[PDB]
């Protein structure tokens, strides 16, 4: 159970380097490579806001899953994990029509829910007690937890 994406998962993030602070969105392979250059503290915009990034995950390649609801849609691994409506975890392999579940635009049914093709994927540490994020507008738990 993680928070695992794969490169094309878009985040919305916070550069900041000697003063000089940035946000945008960003795929997640956009991430890695800021990540890896070392020149910035990254924040990822979450429901308890902008929380720095502490540890990057490569995490291999994971069997995945297509999620979407009707305003959201990610791919994600099958045991990336998704916070319900009443703040509980699951699976996004284990979702099924209808769940209420959270998103950047409030609580929303899942509408879809479709086995893909394997990925190679990625997780961070949230340096933050909830340990989450938005992922495709999604909430999803980043790491480990």
């Amino acid at each position: 159970e993680s928070g695992a994406l794969p490169k094309e998962a878009v985040v919305q993030i916070r550069l900041t380097k000697k003063g000089m602070i940035e946000e945008k969105k960003v795929t997640v392979q956009e991430l890695r490579e800021l990540y890896l250059s070392g020149e910035y503290t990254i924040e990822i915009d979450t429901p308890d806001g902008y929380q720095t990034i502490g540890k990057w995950f490569d995490k291999g390649v994971l069997s995945m899953v297509r999620v979407a609801t009707a305003t959201y849609e990610t791919v994600c691994a099958f045991n990336h994990m998704i916070q319900l409506a009443d703040n509980t975890w699951v699976q996004a392999c284990e979702l099924d029509v209808g769940v209420d579940i959270q998103t950047a635009a409030g609580i929303q049914p899942v509408m879809l829910v479709e086995d893909t093709s394997d990925a190679e994927c990625y997780d961070f540490e949230v340096m933050h007690p909830n340990h989450r994020y938005y992922g495709d507008g999604i909430v999803s738990h980043a790491s480990g937890k």
